[PDB]
RNA sequence: GGUCACGCACAGGGCAAACCAUUCGAAAGAGUGGGACGCAAAGCCUCCGGCCUAAACCAUUGCACUCCGGUAGGUAGCGGGGUUACCGAUG
């Protein structure tokens, strides 16, 4: 399970890629280095975001630390990415 | 001449990108004035394919790294298609 990337969803869809990123990057950059933050608003990539960390140990903290954390009046469903990210993969 | 194409010009003209000002819009963007990058339809029309925005509404709890919900708007200076038109070495 543990992975460089954490998988978030139940994300307020009203938020925009730009700001969603900034804010996610704000909150989560507290736990380590973010190689990147992937947010798309397409039909089925929406309400979710991937947060890729430098250290796999950063992700675990994130997960553990901020589960269900209230974010834009919603709670965060956090969990690991079944797979890695092309950065971490390649 | 008229027609259907064509654009090496001829000749008389037309439009106006970026950017600025100001107005409208949530945004894309559009209006108007200034201003020209270009344009032989850069006149006009969303039927077809792209791309852009996506406040509201409706659906979607959804695992991606090409990108893509419905609806709505935009782009005709992205194409194609329709349609109107000036000049005639041209065919
Ligand atoms: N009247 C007429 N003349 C034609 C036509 N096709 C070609 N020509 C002549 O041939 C020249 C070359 O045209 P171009 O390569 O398409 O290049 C043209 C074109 O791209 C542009 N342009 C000029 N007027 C117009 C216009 O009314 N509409 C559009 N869309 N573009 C224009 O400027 C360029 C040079 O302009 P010109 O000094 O007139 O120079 C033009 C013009 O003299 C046509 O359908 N009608
Ligand atoms: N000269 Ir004239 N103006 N440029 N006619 N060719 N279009
Ligand atoms: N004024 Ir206004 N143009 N800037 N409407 N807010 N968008
Ligand atoms: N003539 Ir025209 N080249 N400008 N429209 N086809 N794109
Ligand atoms: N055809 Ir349309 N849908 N109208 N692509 N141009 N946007
Ligand atoms: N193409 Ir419409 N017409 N469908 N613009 N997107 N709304
Ligand atoms: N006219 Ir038209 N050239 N712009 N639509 N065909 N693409
Ligand atoms: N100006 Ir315009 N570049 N934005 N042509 N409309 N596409
Ligand atoms: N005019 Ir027309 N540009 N040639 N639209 N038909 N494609
Ligand atoms: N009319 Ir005649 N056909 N003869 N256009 N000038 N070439
Ligand atoms: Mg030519
Ligand atoms: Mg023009």
């Amino acid at each position: 399970r543990p992975n460089h990337t954490i998988y978030i969803n139940n994300l307020n869809e009203k938020i925009k890629k730009d700001e969603l990123k900034k804010s996610l990057h704000a909150i989560f950059s507290r736990f380590g280095q973010i190689l990147d933050i992937l947010v798309s608003r397409s039909l089925k990539m929406r309400g979710q975001a991937f947060v890729i960390f430098k250290e796999v140990s950063s992700a675990t903290n994130a997960l553990r630390s901020m589960q269900g954390f209230p974010f834009y009046d919603k709670p965060m469903r956090i969990q690991y990415a079944k797979t890695d990210s092309d950065i971490i993969a390649k």
